[PDB]
């Protein structure tokens, strides 16, 4: 797996590959690892597919459960701490092989400056978190390759499109070096999923946009 | 890894992928797994890269050694036996992780019928061997996918050229389902290597031919 | 074991073999592994016979329990989640050898287009699941042979007849390469079972239809 | 695997299946497990394919080696002893998975009575051996089914052809109950192999003959 | 450790950091890991400091010993094989913690195509080797970061100067993300080792030149 | 990690590096390991990032919980006992890798002398504690280097400013000899955090001041 | 143990403590850890006493053996290599508790600058070595205290006498923080040993001078 997230002016983008493996064997081509967890939050999870999807579903339900009970959504800090509590709670099963490493992207409607209201929170397996200040982050087996790619491309991000393209290209590099991260499948038309989030909320990115970017990156590296 | 070999009327063909891994990490893109071991035999080996290459080089040396000492090459049976002995002798290292699983494709200059002089010999890790009589064989992490593909595609083998297209297609199905087997890389121009052996000897198939078959396969799958 | 499921225009088909083993010894010849679990759902389980049959039985009971208590059946998404929760809850026992891997086929009377209302859901030993979008899937010790067979035969599926044929022939290839999958027994008159589901519901394919399909396949492969 | 051997009046027969497995996976359909190791002797071996075949080859080479050196072939007792020693030598390796379990069938040209010149000798993994006096024997994962089938079928053996048929039928029952033992494959045309030995020596039974016997058995059970 | 090597028109460059650790403790600041092993060859080794140094020394002696014994240096192929045999020979010790993972750069005075006589050979711990064809490679705990850095920077290599700049910048990225790799030390005036090889031989890059490259990279990233 | 604390006339200072690692790999550059845990108290924590931060958070909530329930803040001794009990409660987890090892710097508003009222308390992983009488202390993988530095530089501490200088230079030496301790990052502009506590309470030290001191030490060494 | 070595203008000095322990128990008070191995070379070894002493003895015999065989002494490099090889040879024993970690000081009579002819080489348990370029080094359980002490004191080293003072004071700090390093015993009159090496060769430092410097350090810290 590789999930990436990066801040662009007035928003965040998160994107994730579509591969599922069992050892060397490809068990999935179309898995979704990035979920809109609320109107201003998307979560992307690496590790054991079953636990990862379960984390995403549970998290979204907890957030909305608080919203309906108390009349108001959690503060972003609260959302961070609830995800962190979930990860810590899973530490023992993680060490037994039921792993879930999340990566949180969101838009803080209570931030002062909308330009930097985007938030990228990374986590370790003990529940430790860090709000990232350098613009991008990644999780999963290809996360190193993706992070080193964004280290070189991130300065190209000036809007939603350039950010979405840098994310997709970072996933392209990850799949190029990590066999457990799926690259774009142009025979099948399967492409990484991506969620973008700004003041108008969190939306899924149309498959055709990501398809187009993938093709441009491929051609760019061919000739 | 996936190595495939198959008989066609008058000859035999063996093709191998190009990928190297260390866990999920892709460590090589252009490794070679099929070697012309003598004028009428090619050997393709799956397993630890160092041990595979060493096997091919030593086997080829031993065959030519016998040839120059005795004024004649070994019978095809003898060549089988020397490979089987090499494998058996490596069994204990294989048990500790230094594995070499070979696959033998050759042409028997002493067979009565030159159209059925092609030989495909598979091996197990204990040095057992079987002269494959159903037309095709594969070894490596992707070999069950490649076998099951060739099972359906083998009626298309009517000469060396459709044999080569079927070998390349089997390797394509293998890369489709096994992340330790590398598919054709159209960005970089790296394709499986292939050897074709007939009455005139064993010769390497040029890259551009395999590339052409690969693009035909991809453009067929892609509708 | 091999259980296969595949979609055809307007519905879905699931079929399973009849063999039971304890090691190399054949302990059963007519066991049933594919059950109609409700009017529009069939479940096919691989693993330990006792746990597989128990899963089918308890799952069907659970679904009907819901429908009687609330006056309406679970959504298809509900059904998926309930099965997944069963598998997950059985994990530890599975790690101790009491394994039960289901494969779920169904027709969703609440889908938009009843011609793509077919559903194929595969699972892993954790609760993890995936809705198959490529038209076929298989579970059990023959699932790789069967899926690779279907990868080559699926283009022939244009209706339930060709769907049932491709399913029975995938089970034939499976039995052909996997000794723990039983092929058609022409001496005893024992054949894989099948369920077909379309907008009229789920129905057991009568044994004689499977028999003549099996005979056709065999004669195909003899000449 | 299943290897069977039985005595008929004036000779012996041995037949073996053709299946090779790795766990549940069928890895071979045409392996040969019964070999003519000399003009009056056949060995059939169960276990690890490479070791089975290596044993047959080295055993035949060894016997013929004695024959060329000393100008005369080993007594039947000496052949038994050489096989038994070869099996005992493999014990450590066999405990690690490189198992070879032989079954010997021969005709003793120095026996007293040609009617009782047939020999069937069974072995265990320690090299212990026994000369079968009850008419038949078998070795491999299917051997119990083959032997319980022969126990009921042996009274039909009255000549070479009925003994061959009983052997093929025993192997058929073995395959019916043991998945590591391959039955007749009518689609591909692969059948058990068989050697028959009498006063004129050991020969390979032709594949057609076994095919007919198998088709007869199948039809009879349908 | 991080060692990088890359090709440029007419030559090759290799460079390595200066750091030695014992767990988290810094135990050396001026260590040297890149050695001119003969007039046209340099070796950079990661792993246990004592093994790596010993490997370099012994390998140099081996090459020159052949050269004096036979009146002629080994082919480049033979130098590869000899290093590989040395590594294989060290496998068991490597598994007990006495690792030496070499990287080979050279200039082949007998190159078929005198245009591309530069050579870069990588090695795994079993003695497997591969002649890099994509222009660069790295070895050591920082090697993934250097390889992704160079993946982004390699197009800027058009001569020995730019090639040396990209090498040192890859080292800088490596130390940026790997505490086991030492960055430049402007306080003590300690910088990475480098060697550059072309048709006129192999030469140690003066420290001052690496100092200027380090200062250019640092100012580039300060603003 | 290195956390340092040292007493100066009328106060105390605590300062911590910004590095997080997983093995050799740098996983964070800007983490905060030093926390104002109440108006007169800071805690620096070495160990597992998640457990460390959790300790600081829980501890601050606990001290204020007492204060709001009882109308008055815990004595300094009680504050120590509550941290120590927390550490002891975590010993089982700490043996399995989830380690939090704290260092307490406070100002005791109840002490006799408002110039020697600064308090530095060190802890061990069982919750044992000691009130440091020799003026300075440190914790974390770099704590030995930091302490051997302050041993030499502590005579230069005459006020809050010089004490902060010695604290940042101790952190510098720690970074020089321990790769799990981050040194000043002039390119990115990340510097150790520091808190100073005196009679006026605990206050965060402005980054720009720590940056100044770091540049002065860096220049001094070259 | 703590063994220190540092360069002064035109020479080098090496000093070591006198303590031998078994667990917590003091088992020796006057052990010598620093040995003149030849006219221009001194070696000090931490680790297992028996092995350390055996290493120093056999090493001196090795160097003198080469000198009498070849009519000339080894180059400084050669002496290094011989020690490194000896250390690598003991690696397995060391891994099982029979450890020998040496520190090497010398004056290279074949050096270019007579003032840059001092030489300090450190080693790891695998036979890795490094020629130290920053002026000082130390080995033993107290070598981090000793090296951090010398990091701060090395500026005061301007001649051989000041260098000796820094060596002894570094050892003193080592003893202050490491119970396996023995500080000056004024009651018994046992003090560290010290070799000085310059162009005129290597010499034992008289005990009276080290005792003098020791009491100066002690009185200085009260
Ligand atoms: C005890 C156990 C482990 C497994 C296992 O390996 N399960 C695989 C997943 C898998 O084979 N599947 C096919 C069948 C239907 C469900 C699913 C899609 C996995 O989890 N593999 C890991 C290595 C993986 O690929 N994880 C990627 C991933 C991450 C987040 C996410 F949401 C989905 C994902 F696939 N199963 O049981
Ligand atoms: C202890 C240890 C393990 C390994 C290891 O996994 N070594 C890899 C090989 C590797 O990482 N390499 C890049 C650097 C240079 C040489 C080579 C190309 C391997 O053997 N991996 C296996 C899984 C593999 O991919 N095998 C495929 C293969 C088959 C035949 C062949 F000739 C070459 C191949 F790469 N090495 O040391
Ligand atoms: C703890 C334990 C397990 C077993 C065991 O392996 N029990 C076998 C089943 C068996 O010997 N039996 C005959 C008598 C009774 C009924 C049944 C039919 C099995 O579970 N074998 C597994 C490997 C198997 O063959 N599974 C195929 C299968 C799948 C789904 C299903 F519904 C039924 C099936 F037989 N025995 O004890
Ligand atoms: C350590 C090890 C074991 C094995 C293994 O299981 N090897 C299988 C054999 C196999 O997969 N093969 C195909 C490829 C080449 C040769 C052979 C034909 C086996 O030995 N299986 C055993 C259980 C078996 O099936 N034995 C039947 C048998 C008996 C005698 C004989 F001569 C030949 C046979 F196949 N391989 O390495
Ligand atoms: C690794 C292994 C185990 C065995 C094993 O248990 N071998 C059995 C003997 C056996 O199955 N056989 C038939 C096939 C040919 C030879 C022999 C006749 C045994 O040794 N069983 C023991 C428990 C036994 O019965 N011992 C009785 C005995 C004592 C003395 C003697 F001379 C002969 C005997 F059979 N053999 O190899
Ligand atoms: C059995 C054993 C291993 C070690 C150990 O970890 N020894 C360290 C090296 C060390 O502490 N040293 C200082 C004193 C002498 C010289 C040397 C420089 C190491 O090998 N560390 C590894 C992790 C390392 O940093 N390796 C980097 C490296 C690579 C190539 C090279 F040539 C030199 C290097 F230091 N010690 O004992
Ligand atoms: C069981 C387990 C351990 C770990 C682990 O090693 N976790 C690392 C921390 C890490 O990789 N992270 C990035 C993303 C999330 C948040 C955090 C910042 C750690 O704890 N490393 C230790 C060695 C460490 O660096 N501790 C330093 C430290 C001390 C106090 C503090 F408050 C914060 C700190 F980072 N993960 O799971
Ligand atoms: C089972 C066993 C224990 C030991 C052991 O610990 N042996 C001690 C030495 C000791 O107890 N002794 C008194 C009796 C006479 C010999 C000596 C003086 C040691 O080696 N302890 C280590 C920890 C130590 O203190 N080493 C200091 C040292 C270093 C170098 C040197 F040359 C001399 C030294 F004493 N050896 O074997």
């Amino acid at each position: 797996t590789t999930i990436v997230a990066l801040k662009y002016p007035g928003g965040v983008v998160m994107a994730g590959d579509r591969r599922s493996t069992q050892g060397n064997m490809i068990s999935g081509r179309d898995v979704r690892k990035v979920y809109i967890t609320d109107d201003y939050t998307a979560t992307g999870i690496a590790g054991t597919a079953a636990v990862a999807v379960e984390f995403a579903r549970l998290y979204a339900v907890e957030l909305e459960h608080y919203e309906k009970l108390e009349g108001v959504p959690l503060t972003f800090a609260g959302k961070i701490n609830r995800l962190a509590i979930m990860v810590r709670g899973n530490l023992a099963a993680a060490m037994q092989g039921l792993l879930a490493l999340p990566l949180l992207a969101g838009y803080d409607i209570h931030a002062s400056d909308p330009q930097s209201a985007g938030r990228i929170v990374s986590f370790d397996a003990a529940g430790g978190w860090n709000i990232e200040e350098e613009g991008y982050q990644a999780v999963g087996s290809g996360s190193l390759f993706a992070k080193s790619s964004m280290k070189k491309l991130y300065s190209q991000v000036t809007d939603g499109d350039s950010g979405l393209r840098v994310a997709v290209e970072a996933l392209y590099d990850a799949a190029d070096d990590d066999s457990a991260t799926g690259g774009p499948d142009l025979v099948r038309g399967i492409f990484p999923t991506a969620v973008i989030i700004d003041a108008d909320g969190a939306v899924d990115v149309p498959e055709s946009r990501i398809a187009e970017l993938a093709r441009a990156i491929i051609e760019s590296r061919s000739g």
